[PDB]
């Protein structure tokens, strides 16, 4: 199943929310916990301009990236020259901003505005946690409720709008990384969530995941 992993992901949902976690009684959350799987991405800030120029974001790692409204994006690495550009294909390019490319100059001009933007008025998701191909963000959408941010290597971020909250599901751990109210960052193995369950808060989360994820399976290219 080529999917970019959303397949996987689904299947690793139902089975945790199929056990009904928070409905159990002897909830152990803290066991279920795996430092094993503490994911190496995640989006710390984003800025939708989506009506007229695109999505801008910066993963963990200080690299910034925006999906421009013709599907192309562009990335800068946290060294602040190096570039990887990605056409529609999917077909990825690499350059340097100091060597002053014409092609892109308008798309380098727009990333950087973005790029100052964040770095002057956003604060990080998980600025306080050490992190354990540089992706790019696939698709995204924003509900009412929360944006839904879909990266190349297969995990999707959702964070909550009402409350700040955000979920880092990875497929490849079948792992799940929970930022609470307070900030607080703490990685789960799905598989020891169906066994020692949860609070009804992070099953409910998990449950609106369910949805997310297959809205994205609903509606690919």
């Amino acid at each position: 199943h080529m999917d970019c992993h959303l397949s996987d992901m689904l299947q690793q949902l139902h089975s945790v929310n199929a056990s009904k976690p928070s409905e159990r009684g002897l909830v152990r959350q803290e066991e279920a916990e795996d430092p094993a799987c503490i994911p190496i991405f995640w989006v710390s800030k984003w800025v939708d301009y989506s009506d007229k120029y695109g999505l801008g974001y910066q993963l963990c790692d200080n690299s910034v990236g925006v999906l421009f409204n013709d599907s192309t994006r562009l990335i800068l690495y946290n060294d602040g020259d190096s570039l990887q550009y990605i056409e529609r294909d999917g077909t990825e390019s690499y350059l340097t901003v100091s060597s002053h490319p014409n092609s892109l100059m308008k798309k380098i001009t727009l990333l950087k505005y973005f790029r100052n933007y964040m770095s002057e008025h956003l604060l990080k998701a998980g600025a306080n946690i050490t992190p354990r191909r540089l992706p790019y963000l696939r698709t995204w959408f924003r509900t009412r409720s929360a944006i839904i941010l879909h990266l190349s290597n297969g995990s999707v971020q959702i964070n909550f709008f009402q409350d700040h909250t955000k979920l880092i599901l990875c497929p490849l751990m079948a792992a799940v990384t929970y930022i609470d109210e307070k900030r607080d960052f703490r990685t789960y193995r799905l598989s020891l969530l169906e066994e020692y369950g949860c609070c009804k808060e992070l099953a409910s989360r998990l449950r609106y995941a369910r949805t997310m994820v297959d809205k994205l399976l609903s509606s690919r290219s």
